[PDB]
């Protein structure tokens, strides 16, 4: 399976980006030697020093990963696994680099190592998925990668705030972001649990791995796209980049002389650098084996797929069910030729959605899929692009009426929403996301300004507006201050008396408001 990238950006620009991949590498050998001595003993896995010097090395590699490719524009042609992700980058609304988003996935390091022509090191892998040892909120260390957010990214247990790990939550709630029905459903789960695996939440919820995540964009719906939400909201700050940068440095060099140290302690030979490069294929399958094996189990008694090619495709994707149901049929099946189609449906659930429901054959199917990887990123894709594609011919007629047709099926859903009013709202605003993004945000106005869309339409999408408008006395403007004010109907529908009747409100319409 092709993993390639060329490097377009100047002689001076290319001899920068190289000293930053090299120090990442450097960082990710610190979360691998830690994680081989703790599987190692007992006494090893309950070390407190040691589990605290594990997780340094995890930010430490995140905060490298955020300074790959700055100016957004050093690299073109992108393939991880026959897949070109400049197209995947250029139709999401807020763009970006698409070297950083290359590297959120499982091996997409290879990809960038190729452009830079990196061979200083064995398998010189910069990984970026740790679950249940991470320090900040899994999703959000992710998430700032992509969005190359050096200043926001922390670089030490000490530093790190309760709003990135422990209240996560916080963090939504200053910054006043729309979350929609699904997500609520996800951090119910998260409330008790933030480091809950997504195919577990998945389990317990009764959805596939790809509704829980999303579209790595705020235009999507997911835990995802959540986060970028939150993001693209906080403004950069050059002075804590700058800090960061000038502190991390010697940071990693003062992590590995702690990692020495440590190691004499359970071991007659210590762990350098130097014994780390020398082993390092022999490090990292020991790591390897048991996740590997923990999927291929799980493929066998949680999806009933005969062992011979469970082991085959756990192998394939270094033990990630979330990278295999992302993945078409017809390179699932390349890699592992026993698979039957019913076999694969059963582990990617988007692939069974499009077949069994829609209606369509494998190569429609795997056409979607991999311009666009899911329903959600589907969604996330503007009417008129999707048009313009088709223009140039580039979805079959097949794909292209698709494509339309699970666009328009979000909003005609619905309860009053007919067919020619969703298409104007796409036309007026791109794509459906962005609509429903609105309407949580209250913009109500701006709504009712497109032909088609009245009283009626606003009751279906703006979430409150009905239960607010059916009270005696208040208006459409007067709906779209208060649900802005407190952000929200039950802000409204909890708020203090005072505060209510300091808006005008009378006796009246509170009473009926608590429902009283």
């Amino acid at each position: 399976l092709v993993y390639d990238a060329e490097f377009v950006g100047s002689e001076r620009e290319f001899e920068e980006e190289r000293e930053t991949f090299l120090k990442g590498v450097k960082a990710y050998d610190g979360v691998l030697a830690t994680r081989y001595l703790m599987e190692r003993s007992s006494s090893a896995k309950n070390d407190e020093e040691l589990l605290e010097l594990h997780q340094n090395f995890i930010l430490l590699t995140g905060s490298y990963a955020c300074s790959i490719d700055p100016t957004e524009d050093r690299y073109q042609n992108v393939i991880v696994r026959g897949v070109n992700f400049d197209e995947r980058v250029q139709r999401l609304s807020t763009g970006g680099s698409p070297a950083r988003y290359a590297i959120v996935y499982r091996r997409g390091w290879r990809a960038i190592a190729k452009a830079l022509d990196i061979d200083e090191e064995d398998v010189p892998a910069i990984e970026v998925r740790a679950v249940k040892r991470n320090p900040l909120q899994p999703a959000l260390y992710r998430i700032l990668v992509r969005y190359g957010r050096v200043d926001l990214m922390p670089v030490t247990v000490d530093e790190v705030p309760p709003e990135m790990a422990g209240e996560f939550e916080r963090l939504i709630e200053r910054y006043d972001v729309p979350i929609d029905e699904k997500e609520e459903r996800i951090l119910e789960i998260l409330r008790e649990n933030p480091w809950t695996p997504h195919d577990e939440i998945a389990r317990r919820l009764g959805l596939s791995v790809s509704e829980v995540e999303g579209e790595k964009d705020p235009e999507s719906s997911g835990i995802y796209s959540l986060w970028s939400r939150v993001v693209v909201n906080i403004e950069y700050d050059e002075r804590t980049a700058k800090r960061h940068v000038k502190r991390r440095d010697r940071l990693l060099e003062e992590l590995y002389e702690h990692l020495e140290e440590l190691s004499e302690r359970y071991l007659r030979h210590p762990l350098t650098r130097r014994w780390i490069v020398e082993h390092k294929r022999d490090i990292m399958r020991r790591y390897l084996e048991q996740r590997i094996v923990e999927c291929a189990l799980k493929l066998q008694d949680r999806y009933g797929i005969r062992e011979d090619v469970a082991l085959c495709l756990a192998r394939a994707f270094d033990g990630s069910i979330s990278m295999i149901a992302t993945t078409p049929y017809r390179t699932l099946k390349d890699v592992c030729p026993d698979l039957t189609l019913e076999e694969a449906k059963s582990v990617n659930r988007t692939l069974a959605t499009l077949i069994d429901e829609h209606g369509l054959s494998p190569d429609a199917a795997d056409e979607l899929i991999e311009h666009f990887e899911s329903i959600a990123g589907i969604l996330a894709t503007d009417l008129e692009e999707i048009e313009r594609m088709y223009e140039e011919g580039r979805l079959s007629e097949e794909a292209y009426r698709a494509a339309v047709e699970i666009q328009l099926a979000e909003l005609t859903k619905k309860e009053g929403v007919g067919r020619k009013t969703a298409e104007r709202l796409l036309r007026a605003f791109g794509n459906p996301e962005r609509v429903k993004q609105l309407a949580r945000e209250f913009e109500i106005e701006k709504l009712a300004s497109v032909e088609g869309v009245g009283e009626r339409v606003l009751r279906s999408l703006v979430p409150g507006y009905a239960s607010l408008i059916s009270i005696r006395g208040i208006d459409r403007e007067r709906a779209e201050r208060l649900l802005k004010k407190y952000g929200g109907y039950s802000k409204v529908r909890e708020a203090g008396v005072e505060e209510l009747r300091e808006d005008g409100l009378t006796d009246a319409q509170i009473r009926e408001l608590k429902g009283l």
